[PDB]
């Protein structure tokens, strides 16, 4: 029943992990946008197929997009930060079971004015990073991945992979990339939801 | 008389260290500290070398339903141990009592003593750092179930001053003593009972 | 089309890289306008074929000063903000990046004008730190820009171009810049009061 | 002239060093006025021949205390702000640096006048951490200052002097200080309320 034991070990068992070809940090194939605790959020999944703990793990993200300044300066692929908790320190994660990374689309978010329709014709790329030190090694690892606009499933949630069994927990990685539609999901941008109230 | 010499060596002797690393108190406590309700736990280094760039984190593990009806097998909720002012970083020599101020932002804000004896959640505690003279970042973990938190308790002092040095009695590390003067209500209740004035 | 593939590999090819040694800083620094704000900028790049993990930047202005109490400080270091407060001092370095310092009210350059720079006497030390992929060794690349090495009214020449399916980085344009005669010759303080 | 060259090497030469050691703290700490604020200062240096990567400092005040609840705390470790909030706790050490703690309303020394420090019995633990250049090890240097090792009305002697082309650091001046009679004898609070 306890996820973590008094000595540090975790009562978790992983099934459907696949060949050792994986056994490393992994990102969900798709990204999603949906309501969470009353706010429109951009979310994606991260998992450690390996068997060791990832020390001082922390996540980052950036929206890549070319732009022109008022000065007329052209910038190839400006890198705009996507807030995933740095300010409060919740960008730092304890990864044992797959975690869902959440980005609140607030007034400061670069996606603040994007609706489902906008995302359809959008032309940007979101780069996601996971970094940390693999247990028993002196090397800090940097796992990367990316989500194009058309790779973001609006109105979807991730299928649970953590199941509570008898005095123990099991993680089913065959559900890692799985998502499901949530019709009730608002279709307007986060900004419209802010004014709507 | 000083705890640290000008050369960096500590004037501390350890006794009753037991038989052969890092370690966490068996229990956690909740008592009044500086006029505020706090959740506390102990962390110590039974080793000889200093811990470099050591820091602590904590998380409340519990399943919940989002306001949108979404079920999360085991949501991870951060428990503030000083990250905002950098005091999550510690200088670990003799056992240290990590303090979580249970204020309006704590997920434990509205938890009374009765709510604890009946609640069902897990508090995961982490301590990371590098053992001196090594290129390895260590991660020590532990956890406290709701019934492992002693409401109205304090830890027994382990550090004592001698003629020209300090002694650390580890046989008292896990020891705690009761304080019947401790309120049985939650932090919120204690806040209202004061703001009325 | 995309810059980073799902497997984490970067869809980029570097040409004219030369024969060389790890990280590199642009020869000159520039001062120009950007989104209604006069900024101090300099380029940083990674020639090495690997990735720079947990990479982040820092800058400092060095200059002797006498304290209001008469104390003399040889080369007092004044921090130059490049994003630490929000965490954008941490970069994902692949294609050469332009580090940006907004010359605001809290900046030590908030009073310098082009004329002031041409007559100024200070040094800006720029730092880039991070870990070379698969190495437990965090490297520190350093450089410096004297007041005269700061090109007032200049912008860097683009080095990233969109090809058919991939992206190419032309390092022969790394240190190159072009003039912006429209750049204000006054200081940031004036531009702020001119409202 | 310049302290740091384009390639990252520093134009500095050290003399009167001895026997090329490691990190070091000034034997004494001082309290003096700096830019209108009463500050607690101490010196830190790198006698090693390599650069210290991602270096930063920390300080704590060790002192037993009684809580309003009557709980006895053998040695509480109250933190001394040396710049964490703005990130200026992160230093670039090539020549001896003076760490500054601004004694403000949030400082545990806010209500301490000279006379007070003469009777005090507390202890300040100072720390310096960083990675030795080219190694994979993070080092930690420690020291401390008792209330009687704090020099009120003092400032450190300069160790960095400008030569014609480079800069020399004279370590024989590391621990030395000189008097500043002008120094207020009242606590930082007194100076604050005296306005």
């Amino acid at each position: 029943s306890r996820f973590v034991k008094k000595d540090g070990h975790c009562n978790v068992q992983f099934i459907n992990v696949g060949e050792k070809r994986n056994e490393t940090l992994v990102f969900s194939h798709n990204a999603v946008i949906a309501m969470r605790d009353g706010k429109l959020c951009l979310m994606w999944r991260v998992g450690n197929l390996r068997k060791s703990h990832l020390v001082e793990a922390h996540v980052r993200a950036q929206l890549l997009k070319s732009r022109i300044t008022s000065e007329g300066e052209y910038i190839p692929l400006d890198q705009i930060d996507i807030n995933v908790g740095f300010d409060s320190g919740i960008d730092r994660i304890f990864l044992v079971s797959p975690i869902t990374i959440v980005h609140e689309i607030d007034e400061d978010s670069p996606l603040y004015d994007l609706s489902k329709q906008d995302i359809d014709n959008a032309d940007f790329e979101i780069v996601v990073i996971l970094e940390g030190m693999v247990e028993a090694t002196a090397m800090t690892t940097q796992c990367r991945s990316s989500y194009l606009a058309n790779e973001i499933l609006w109105g979807h949630r991730y299928e649970p992979v953590l199941f509570e069994e008898k005095h123990y927990y099991k993680v089913d990685y065959s559900r890692f990339h799985k998502t499901y539609e949530v019709p009730n999901t608002p279709l307007c941008s986060a900004r419209d939801l802010a004014e709507k109230k």
